[PDB]
């Protein structure tokens, strides 16, 4: 998922769900 989070919605929703 887009590493800066918080440049793409979809990023940091599976980011939060991925790596956290």
């Amino acid at each position: 998922s887009p590493p800066p989070r918080g440049s793409s919605p979809g990023g940091d929703k599976l980011w939060q769900i991925y790596l956290n």
